[PDB]
């Protein structure tokens, strides 16, 4: 029932991102949710990010992580080490659109930065949230979703918001209209 809430304020962070004529504008919150028959009111708030917050090209996920890590004094790929991990409480990350598992560029893919944040004694993030089943590259497909489900780590489509969040990621786009019938069509 918050999720649809959810994913309009990672639609905002989203709205932070400059627009580009190659990157795609997307939005992440990582949340600390009690286990079980949750209430709403019990969620913290963990981190926030969204695409190029941080500089270069970096996605929403990763600038998520990244200013954890920062405010943490540890590198970014060393995040799992200090990202919560209590037994009763599982972290949930929110994100406009699917976390990618290939990108054009050389950098890590967004679904292999969540994986790693289960480590040692750390559960890491148990669950991701998304609105539209299209990665935040121009690659697109599934290939997030099959490395999560094969790690372990749920995730859920949660409908109702698709056109919002392709407008808004393909802002910078030269045929962005087009591209988002694209998306909305496969
Ligand atoms: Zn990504």
């Amino acid at each position: 029932s918050p999720h649809a809430k959810y994913l309009r304020e990672c639609l905002s962070l989203a709205e932070k991102s400059p627009p580009r004529p190659t990157n795609f504008r997307v939005g992440a919150i990582l949340v600390s949710r009690k286990e079980g028959d949750y209430k709403t009111e019990d969620d913290r708030i963990v981190s926030t990010g969204y695409t190029m917050e941080l500089a270069g090209n970096t996605h929403a996920e990763q600038c998520c992580l990244s200013n954890y890590a920062a405010v943490h004094s540890v590198p970014e790929d060393r995040v799992w080490e200090v990202l919560p991990s209590e037994p009763d409480r599982k972290l949930v990350m929110y994100v406009t659109m699917e976390p990618c598992g290939k990108r054009l560029s050389g950098n890590l893919p967004c679904v292999q930065r969540i994986i790693r944040t289960r480590q040692g004694d750390r559960k890491g993030i148990q669950k991701i949230y998304f609105g539209v089943k299209e990665p935040g590259t121009f690659v697109g497909g599934s290939e997030g979703c099959q490395m999560l489900t094969a790690a372990g780590i749920d995730w859920q489509v949660v409908n109702g918001l698709e056109r919002e969040i392709l407008e808004v990621a393909v802002a910078g786009h030269e045929n962005r209209e087009e591209e988002v019938k694209a998306a909305l069509d496969t």
